[PDB]
């Protein structure tokens, strides 16, 4: 038994101030009128957040990401996270148990908070259409990634991409792309080297908007032509919004995800001197600065309705150094996860892009519904588990390398000034960090099973 | 010599009423009181004087299926004489692991001698790998060829990937060729057609409803963001519906160099007719499929404002016994495909200028220069002016008859409009200003049809 108290406990709907009372897992009384008092005066008390987007431990080129599912989970708590739900990676002849059960390897025992799974999907011919039924009953998993780019890596052609969708309309699972052309870019690509234009810098000219729009608009065909459901993932230009905005006019479910950093860096930041760029090297690439004002726009009318980190942290040395010589080899990704929550409010909230509810929704409740997972998380109510977050939104603070948690030699965010600092975060009602000290124990963290698809 | 006199004649922009004179192959002066010294006199009074259709979409002397289209480089020129064109322009086909110019060749051979008007070609593209690429430099100098498609499905048999599509832009955009595409998505429409048959649904009607429109629609806006990407120039073929007239409008406005084209039975049949209890349906077994009413009003529009601007026939015939009957057992087997070419014409004029749709100068523009400027046979063909191969077409408007069978001129034992009525009738036409048609009767030779050479692209 814990109690929190003088709270302002903020939903994806409700503003209020109340005690609320935790025993045993569960939220179980909120309120006026022998346990645990944790003061809340003057704080936030908003639900965990939710980063639907995650690679821990993950290979990518020869070598693996920085942060493991340790260190990795650690690091979301530090910044407000309470639930994860990572990638788990298939491979073409591939017994789609013998998959799963290594990413549950990855994390068992090294995990601090919860924790789900995706299923990527390499290829959908019968042998793993079949599987499908098992893995969705079984292992607790209903939702689904397709590249449609990463040509000659992760890549699905159009036919996997809809014989997946129809058996996910089938099953009860959501679909996600990753959804540039892989085709167009690989040739831009090749080209790009042939002229011998290998900076950093040309990652990003290399995989021009159109290219997004285009995967976007042709991912949701399909799912309109299965009659399916479509979840697109890190939507980075007004190419692709525009897209979804258009189908979502007619009626379809088609869902959309940003992160952080195309809501808050821009492509000037790639052209600098020294392989500096290399720091922001990730797919979609940083974009035009106009694209952040339509992201934006996008969250608060509701086009938009989800927000994760795509972490998948690569150090600038050693690391991210294995394409000095040209960017095909610069491991794609950021350290994304533990500034996700905090930038979305300062630059969010705090400058009023959207309302204070709606930035919990856009963190935490939104992806729950859509992956399954409410109402075990992504709410403060009765029942619900105690990921709570006391959050003191009055601290200014700069973000750092020499302060953040995350196992990686740099922030993309680096010097940038923003309102807002995660106090004390409680994992089912047990502390993970605690006047931001870590206290949580390594393999204190559960697998969530989630349930199949259902609106909003 | 030569002289039409009495003529009302019509372009692409004017309309005047005045003699044309030719002498040897070409127009050589319009007016009164030319100088006519002694030159075969031909009456047009009453009559619009025209310039030759174009037809840029043919498959004349084609395998698909294990069998071959009805109409020969012969039959095929002569039905599109009788019906009121004067060039083509057929489709070359590229086979994987294939010398370009061996394919050419063979293109060549099928019309030398059986062909009665001019006719050109595009060249099919199926993979660009190093080996293609390099070929094409000197097709488009050499071969006088400059429009290239590529197929976006036929899945296994003609079918192009994104990566091959995107290759071929931007040579395009290099070469100055005018890229086409067959926009359908392939892998899904093999799905579809896969599971119908799963589930018994054999009847040629499934044709129709295993190809969705928001396929067309999704490959359509496909192939223009790659054209968009590239820098290039694209000509979707076909348009059927709205959901790709919507995707082409779209990037036109944005200021892209993208063009379209419809055929006359999108714009004057729909799906109904497919539901017919015997094999009826396998007569309109093609694609893109028959598609619903809805759909003919948007097309139309699309024409009037610019938006489309050429029509072909995709002339590909095959006779209902024997060829189409080839799949009784399922509508995988039907070769698709239509006898297109002969009432092309007229029904763009009788349904189109004679209903208020559009004007007697965009129906030329529509059949006749557009298709020219963008092929790159202009003015040569397409126009009536000085200099300009006498390609002239005399047409009575006030004819009311009826399309048939009974009465057309193409090699097969039916037609897709039959029972039709129609007015507008072709009386006599010229190519390079000696008589194919006569009064409607066949004086032409086979043979006597040239290839022409086209030049490379520039816009409009
Ligand atoms: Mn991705
Ligand atoms: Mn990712
Ligand atoms: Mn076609
Ligand atoms: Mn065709």
């Amino acid at each position: 038994k814990k109690w929190i108290r003088g709270g302002t406990v903020v939903t994806a709907a409700d503003t209020y101030q109340a005690d609320v009372l935790i025993e045993g897992e569960r939220v179980v009384a909120i309120g006026h009128q022998g346990a645990e008092e944790i003061d809340a005066t003057g704080c936030y008390v908003i639900p965990g957040g939710i980063d639907p987007h995650t690679h821990l431990d993950m290979p990518f080129g020869g070598t693996v990401t920085a942060d493991d599912f340790f260190t990795g989970t650690r690091a979301a708590a530090f910044g407000g996270t309470t639930s994860i739900v990572d990638f788990c990676l298939t491979k073409k002849g591939e017994s789609l148990k013998s998959a799963i059960a290594t990413w549950h390897e990855k994390a068992r025992g090294k995990a601090v908070i919860d924790y789900g799974f995706h299923l990527m999907i390499a290829e959908a011919n019968d042998q793993v259409l079949e599987e499908l039924e098992s893995v969705i009953s079984s292992e607790g998993i209903t939702s689904l990634k397709v590249f449609m780019a990463y040509k000659n890596v992760f890549q699905a052609d159009d036919e996997t991409l809809f014989k997946t969708l129809v058996k996910a309309k089938e099953l009860g699972a959501l679909v996600q792309v990753h959804a540039e052309n892989g085709d167009v870019l690989d040739y831009l690509t090749k080209k790009a080297l042939a002229e011998g234009n290998t900076d950093p810098i040309y990652h990003a000219y290399t995989r021009p908007p159109e290219a997004e729009g285009e995967a976007t608009g042709r991912a949701i065909a399909l799912t309109a032509l299965a009659g399916s459901q479509l979840y697109v993932v890190h939507v980075s230009c007004a190419s692709a919004v525009q897209r979804i905005a258009e189908a979502r006019e007619k009626g379809w479910n088609v869902y959309g995800e940003t992160c952080p950093q195309y809501l808050a860096l821009d492509v000037s930041i790639m052209d600098q001197p020294d392989f500096e760029g290399a720091k922001y090297v990730w797919s979609p690439p940083l974009r035009e600065k106009w694209n952040q004002e339509v992201l934006w726009s996008a969250l608060k009318n509701g086009i938009l309705q989800t927000v994760g980190s795509d972490h998948c942290p690569f150090n600038f040395r050693g690391q991210k150094e294995l394409g000095r010589g040209d960017f095909t080899k610069i491991p794609n990704g950021g350290p994304l996860i533990e500034d996700r929550l905090t930038i979305l409010y300062s630059e969010g909230v705090r400058q009023g892009r959207i309302s204070l509810n709606q930035f919990v929704d856009i963190s935490s409740t939104k992806a729950a519904k859509l992956f399954g997972m409410f109402p075990r998380k992504g709410t403060i109510a009765v029942g619900s588990d105690a990921d709570i977050v006391i959050f003191d939104p009055h601290v200014k603070r700069t973000l750092s390398v020499e302060t953040h948690h995350m196992n990686v030699d740099y922030n993309p965010f680096e010097g940038m000034e923003v309102y807002g600092e995660v106090v004390s975060v409680l994992s089912r009602g047990s502390f993970v960090v605690r006047d931001k000290q870590f206290v949580g124990q390594a393999g204190s963290g559960q697998y969530i099973k989630r349930t199949t698809f259902e609106q909003a």
